[PDB]
């Protein structure tokens, strides 16, 4: 009853939290593989030494050289590790487009895919879906973990609406006027979670929410007009399902990713002590407010891309990555991230064709990146 | 397929709401029996005329003299109607001690029992539990209904805590000094057309919550030390379950008893359009604060009684019935209600024996009422 776990992106936030869950629960889990990029070698060496796992992939060839003895090195190291390691669960916590091929490799093996890497579902679309058995993909993000728990509240035909919650970002309440003046560091701190410069920016622009709506449709098969977003500044309620009789079932916990991680690794079984529970011996308040879809149209823009289907969500994602890098570099303003997403989706006519192979997906992203660059060039 | 329903207590708040749900859903339910006390004989005869159901019971023989074609009249009329009617669901929405035998009769038929009658579990306890098969009893109360929905979020083994919500009453936040000046009218006592004087008062005193804690223990088999109460003034979250991993699942809806009534009737199948869903288009907040157990000790007393066991919860409730009536009759002050419950309970250890018959329960109750009357009068 012990699950063999491959951890991809082991040195990041999710990767390290997942290793602590596995360390705490040797009854339930064992690490059998680690993959990293090569940029934090001290962490990875520390992880090799602490877990005793030598079955390691490192993307950067130079960093893998620097370390020596690494059995998998290069841009396909993570994919090859997954292909050649027997495991029950593959945790994909890699960042960006490079999570796609290791996602596809993992699905092919039969292992449960515990998915933090959103880009692989968002961009992979039906390519990833065709490769997956029912229930094989288990979401790691707290919103989707919340949804999966809440769906147990009824049969599938009893689902009326999925309700995703959003923190609302640092600029909740701000008008369009004052969104123009946002600096790369004003969008650099998140109220409840501590994440990377990209992932914290995606919370500020509401594109992380947009992307999660896409993932929600792809994970659970609920239509886009039945997936709602509500602003909940506290991030204690992580999501809800409303049923056909009027009942809403909600999931709540203090923000700690170890909870959704442990549940994604152990699914369907809950992992005793994974995280602290809500304390009802002290006063608290859960506030909800409607999202401002005029100032923050990134979610509706994600529905539009999602309804168009095929490779259009790959376009929505890839356009974001490029426009976001331009923001962090200092080349474009804050509102220009979503404005450029809009302009790129409007030109992306051809990319509504369903992908047959990874290259179709790769072809759409290439186009979107270029088109996104051309839009940046114009300002 | 269609469920045949017997409605006991048809002329009350729950019973009439249940008949509305049955009338809006002829596909799901048909009424096959109706039982009332006699005080609202006119309502029952209009119900007979409206539904076409002639299979009716009237407890009051004197009131039954007015009609001449009631197949079941007198004492145990409701019990006899239960024994002699083929049904799939018995809704027991009878008030007080006269709900206990129809509950037992209903369990013996092997029909599902939708239980609103509090005395069945609070007084009848082990008599009712030993007579019931697993899943046979489905609760009608909004809190218990919330708990049953939330328990879907994991296995029985995965439960850490049940958390009942409480409005806190009209004297939420009041000091012990504040409570000294409490009048019957302040405690929500008005000549309301369906609201019994007791249930408003039991909510103001926190005895309703005590009673619900006792029933939670018996319905769900969770230790008293793992059943909590949080104050929640909005009454949108109707109760919650905390699981062993630290995740809490909560049930939420705008107050409307037709939701938990519909689900109780159709269990485990939800009833489309039963009640309005939470609306997140407009801002709101769900507030939680701990209960001040020094000013409001009624729930800890309920746990004391329930742990003591046997007929002690019967004593708890009868001692309340008497004390609460005396406060309404201006013979005692508000704080003396729960004060008097403590004193009767402290002197009551002889009733910690398990009841063998309905009579054992009646004897305990008789004792508790007399002992409480003593305390009221100064004897
Ligand atoms: N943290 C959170 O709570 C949330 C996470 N997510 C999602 O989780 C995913 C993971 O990001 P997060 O853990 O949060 O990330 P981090 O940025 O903290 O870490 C990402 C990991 O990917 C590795 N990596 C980077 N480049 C490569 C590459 N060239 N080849 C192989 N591995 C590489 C990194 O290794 P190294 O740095 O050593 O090079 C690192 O271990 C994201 O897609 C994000 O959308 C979603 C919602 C919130």
């Amino acid at each position: 009853g012990r699950l063999r776990v491959v951890v991809l992106g082991s040195t990041g936030s999710i990767g390290t939290q997942a290793l602590q869950v596995i360390a705490d629960n040797p009854d339930r889990f064992e690490v059998v593989g680690l993959a990293a990029g090569g940029a934090h070698l001290d962490t990875l060496l520390r992880q090799r030494a602490q877990t005793g796992v030598t079955n390691i992939a490192v993307a950067d060839e130079h960093a893998a050289q620097r370390v020596g003895d690494i059995p998998y090195h290069g841009s396909d190291a993570a994919t090859r590790l997954v292909e050649q390691t027997e495991a029950d669960v593959v945790l994909n916590a890699l960042v960006g487009a490079l999570g796609l091929r290791p996602t596809l490799a993992a699905l092919k093996t039969g292992a449960r895919l515990a998915l933090a890497n959103k880009e692989s579902l968002v961009a992979g679309g039906s390519l990833v879906l065709r490769a997956a058995r029912p229930g094989q993909i288990v979401p790691v993000n707290s919103e989707h973990s919340a949804l999966a728990q809440c769906l147990r509240g009824g049969t599938p035909d009893e689902v009326a609406k999925l309700v995703l919650t959003a923190s609302g970002g640092p600029f909740r309440g701000w008008s369009a006027a004052d969104l123009e003046h946002v600096t790369p560091e004003q969008a650099g701190a998140h109220p409840t979670w501590s994440m990377g410069p990209m992932n914290t920016l995606n919370s500020a622009s509401l594109v992380n929410k947009g992307l999660q709506v896409i993932e929600t449709h792809l994970l659970f098969g609920i239509p886009y007009d039945r997936i709602d977003v509500v602003v909940h500044p506290q991030s204690i309620i992580h999501s809800m399902v409303t049923f056909i009789d009027g009942s809403t079932i909600a999931q709540a916990s203090p923000p700690d990713m170890k909870l959704p991680i442990s549940l994604a690794l152990g699914w369907p079984r809950r992992v005793s002590g994974a995280a602290a529970a809500c304390d009802f011996h002290t006063a608290s308040s859960w506030e909800f407010e409607p999202l401002d879809t005029d100032v923050f149209p990134a979610v509706e823009l994600a529905r539009q891309a999602g309804v168009a289907g095929g490779c259009m969500t790959a376009v929505y994602n890839a356009a974001n990555e490029e426009a976001a890098a331009a923001f962090l570099a200092g080349r474009i303003g804050f509102p220009a991230i979503v404005g450029i997403i809009a302009d790129v989706l409007h030109a992306a006519d051809q990319w509504a064709v369903e992908p047959a192979t990874v290259d179709d997906v790769l072809d759409a992203q290439r186009w979107a990146r270029e088109r996104a660059q051309r839009a940046v060039s114009g300002m």
